[PDB]
């Protein structure tokens, strides 16, 4: 009956179930949640852990004694429930000081502050046991062309991430960074708008091994991209350090629907890929129960994230294990896709008349790929209609 | 009066002005053009050069004597006009044999053929003087999730590009590759869908220095991305080896409108960036005169590509040179964006109380960015309303 | 096992299974199909009938004796199989003469020709028993703003549809028209781009009762719209005279995937609505088997259209019949949505202090809508995970 | 120098310049503005008037004496400046009670409250001289398919608008309604998502003459539609009762950029159409100065809305008056588009062999439309490059 348990490694941000329902056009529809109560409620649903921005756990501007008490209460909730904290992050987007960015603000003093605020929370993240430190630069970008020279902004972005790498190395921490792309919202265009742009940027950092990506289902879908394809490219690069699961209906504002809502078939192929690849990180949900809901609906929406992942995991495993699917995959030459093109080497390929001079293009063109029969087997498995 | 001359380095594909007007739903509206006549017509408009797919210059399936005569006539047109050939590419998308891809076809024999067809045309490209060899993998991708394992496809894609690098190195050629991303069309999703994905992929090739990107205005806009921002990231990476200029209205089929049509302000900021950065490659137009047009409209549409680039070049230069704009850029702290965040180093930043303990977040938050006044100066310059 | 039979009223266009695979960037991948063979193959799959454009049944430019023989052979196939022809339409988009439109071409002679070509095929449609005559104005529109004055084009569009109404009335035919909106492709923008625009236009025709809409799943999705919502508005207006079923992944070129592919949950809610509303027209598929496929894949893709509709019909019926869903719908106040707001009348509402002066906004705001629990019951029914 | 004066009829909502900068992810960046100060500032810029939601002028929950004082101060500002109030509207979206809608909330008590809150503000609107009463149902819609039966919601929506028509008629008011479509945001899908859907809905009201549309540039662009085309359809229907001007970059969250930003060429063709059609309503700006700005940037952004409209008005008038453009419009057969197709009548068309039997399709197909030369004249006029 698709019941999650902590061994399934499902995690949730405090800001997800704790979202009060404020949007562009609307006031809060739910009261604030104490993080203690969200840890207890999430544990009762079978979650493994929780994640936080600095300012979700400790109100911005807290004194040291207030900070200590917020952390003490949260630690007690973690210890009472067995919940973990595998990931933490910094809020470099809510406060008005970040209206033009944190790490790429035009004001230099704001960039230095953003770094100090991040470093303070990396120390806390390590104390709470986090292995991954996410960075979503939601304010890095522009609404107009003259406001932001992107080459200078990328120079500032590299300096900031290099300084954070130097800091973790200096402290001997075993935490790694996961950069979260998004194409737009709240900025008109956000820097590092997709998984590809973030992977490319990481290759230019001083210590690329310290950084990966934290892709989000709905973010890549806001650019109309195929989320499973982008996760495959991140896995191919060895850079899937964390993932954010939710639902999105295409090219709109970021909806943050529960996982399995939005593009259902993309959710199926995502689960198939994570499970086939043996991804071992948390399955983290960055979602918002809709503001129509009361607290009972918040917990139902959170439970539905995990249930949908487990249903899709069963159907993807049955698809890949079905001998009729295995035969269809060979009929569609998925086995040949996995064989090297020319392990015989360049000169052998140049000398091979079967590759050019004596290649029958028309007989190869006539061979159907059989992809529709394979896809309807996938449909039938997903719908339980075999 | 914005008259282009060959010194402006404007280039056009044979397939652009030569497009006969066939689309998803329509037969040709114009007769085929002899490449000789397109070289002559383009030279008369002030173009610098032309580009080609193999199969635009030599019909697919030509004998050696037919091939020699097509090349001889084209060379004579180039010599009669002074036109150059700075770029060439392979057609790995029209023939039905490429229905599942060239370099990432599931059929191995098709992948080997795609490589041999590419290598034959690299030799011709070098004979005609091309410095850049573009690769647009328009058939690499899928319409369904089971049809294409993307990690295996990227392994095949890397093998293919590595073999092409080994080939050019083996021959001592001074040609470089430019990979052209596109998010979709004709495949439901195309592999390497954006500039970021292509830049990331190149970093994993055996000899990354041989490869850059060939971004196209309309391709990045089909994902709703900011094309000038993506060009800035490619320039930041040192990888803008070629560029395709055209117009697109957002998230649709690839419209291939003349340059300056589609998103006009994005065309302005693109020209501003290419000119500020001192980009020295061809300004290449990959566009289609609409099928409503006769040949006079084809040449008017081609002339309009160049005219719009030259108008936008004048207005962007006037914007950057205007002392009132220079003052607005300082008021918006574009100068501070270009200064290192912490050249004093990590420990100095950690010890700097002005970056945290004594940073007045509210006074920094209250300082307006003045971006709207700067953007209306940019508007006024673009519209000639100063 | 979800086996369709003719009683299910599934229909297919000749151009669907008969699509040879030519696209923007590619030559045909399959040979042409004789309409006789498509009628036989579709009947064997359990289809009810077929539909046609004039030029799919009779090649454009046929002599009268050729026309008679094409019609005779097609009639024999219909009689051999028991297949019906419930709908026909005109091709006013392929021939180059329609490059600027049929009914709204700027050239008046082309508009008059488009009307004569339509009227000739209305007579044939009636002879073959069609009840619905579709009109998809795929060439009505523009790529540039000066090319098409839209108020004048709508005047021409109304004249054309009014003349077609006068013609059918004059002949005593019992056929009705169904106008098919599309937002773009092949024109940069198409006139009557959505269901709403077409419904609005029909209200201004001389005899609106003769006209309804023929919405297509993928067309409304090319504008990012909710297809079930648009079908609900057409049903509310009494104007769903025909429907085109297929799949689409959001905002791209028109993919024409088999029904159930693309947005699966939207396919579920569409079937739920058509079945709840008692829609009695054909379930018509306007799709294209992908060009990767051979003929066996064409028939598998066609069979999959019908199978997916039948699976979704079973799951939507089980959802609506489940007493736990019925209780959830009452908890979410779907029953109250169906009750008049103020059957007591305006003055009673004005005098009702419970509607204003004594309405407790905070107690009403606090009541959760319970929509997430209702939606996860819908998910569980769709996936067979109850 | 493009200086607006009140005779230009530019109007602004209090909520536009008064937007404090709160978004999905961010706190306010500017202090609240007193409506008195916004009226004074807008008048100094040359605006004609202002518009309001009920709750922008009178805080929600005000006592009668507070209400009277807010209205008294606002009236004094209007009288001090000569500013008008041509339009008002109701806020049926911010308060949590409207989380599922106002007029189509599933809770009947909320629907009755939404009507009473609207009617109270219609009385105030009439006292302040408004001729148009806008209704943007931003909360009407859903995030999930079971939550909202759209046929029942449209029944509730018609009841509500019919009751409002009965109310204005009963009071003898000369105010008319303008329904504002939007496709999504804040709801996952909003009911009446485009101009077409709203026009269609109005035709089913009891007294359609009382209702028109209030289209917004950015709303239609959030569906990827052509805003000038949609305004042309509203003008063709006689239903453009008000218009909201702003900028948007395609398919994203609603950006509300100043008018002229976003799609510049669409802004040009919009101004060309409003001015050619002799639209006589207010040119209203529904925009948000970006939250990066301080108050000086708010007023610069507001001034830029008006400046851009006046620049585009000059360039569109010069385009239409240029004898070379007039010749190009005849070469493109825009004159023939405006002539009836068959004023000779149906039987004459049927008997006309020049329309079918003797129509030379190939000679008509060969005639180019000359649209690219016409569009580059439009480009040159817009850019001041003639
Ligand atoms: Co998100
Ligand atoms: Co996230
Ligand atoms: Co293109
Ligand atoms: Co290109
Ligand atoms: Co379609
Ligand atoms: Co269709
Ligand atoms: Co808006
Ligand atoms: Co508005």
């Amino acid at each position: 009956n698709y019941q999650p348990t902590p061994e399934d490694r499902f995690t949730f941000g405090l800001w997800t179930v704790g979202w009060q329902g404020r949007d562009p056009f609307g006031d809060a529809t739910r009261r604030a949640l104490d993080p203690v109560e969200s840890v207890r409620r999430l544990a009762e649903l079978g979650a493994h852990g929780v994640t936080f921005h600095d300012d979700d756990l400790i109100p911005f501007g807290s004194s040291d004694s207030e900070r200590e008490e917020h952390v003490k209460r949260f630690r007690q909730a973690l210890d009472d429930t067995g919940m973990k904290v595998p990931m933490a992050t910094t809020n470099l987007f809510t406060h008005p000081v970040f209206k033009d960015g944190g790490f790429t603000a035009n004001d230099r003093d704001v960039r230095r502050y953003a770094l100090r605020k991040t470093i303070r929370n990396i120390d806390l993240a390590v104390e709470l046991g986090a292995e991954t430190y996410v960075a979503w630069g939601g304010r890095e970008g522009a609404e107009s062309g003259g406001a932001k020279d992107v080459r200078d902004a990328l120079d500032r972005m590299k300096e900031a991430f290099d300084l954070l790498g130097e800091y973790v190395t200096s402290q001997g921490y075993d935490i790694r960074f996961a950069i979260e792309p998004k194409p737009n919202e709240p900025r008109g265009d956000i820097l590092l708008p997709t998984v590809g742009h973030a992977l490319a940027f990481i290759e230019r950092l001083e210590r690329p091994e310290l950084y990966g990506v934290n892709p989000e289902v709905g973010h890549e879908q806001m650019a109309g991209l195929n989320f499973p394809h982008g996760i495959a490219q991140a896995l191919w690069a060895g850079k899937l350090f964390h993932i954010d699961l939710n639902g999105q209906n295409g090219i709109k504002y970021d909806q943050d629907l529960r996982f399995g809502a939005g593009d259902l078939r993309a959710a199926f192929w995502l689960v198939d890929l994570l499970e086939s690849a043996g991804y071992s990180g948390p399955r983290h949900f960055d979602f918002k129960p809709p503001r129509t809901e009361d607290f009972d609906g918040v917990w139902a929406s959170a439970a539905g994230c995990m249930r949908n992942y487990l249903i899709l995991k069963e159907r993807a495993a049955a698809f890949r294990a079905d001998p009729e699917v295995q035969e269809a995959l060979r009929a569609s030459r998925l086995d040949e896709l996995a064989r090297p093109t020319a392990a015989d080497g360049l000169q052998a390929l140049l000398d091979d008349r079967s590759a050019f001079e004596e290649f029958d293009v028309d007989a190869a063109a006539a061979r159907g790929m059989a992809f529709e029969r394979l896809d309807q087997l996938a449909m039938d498995h997903l719908l339980g209609a075999r």
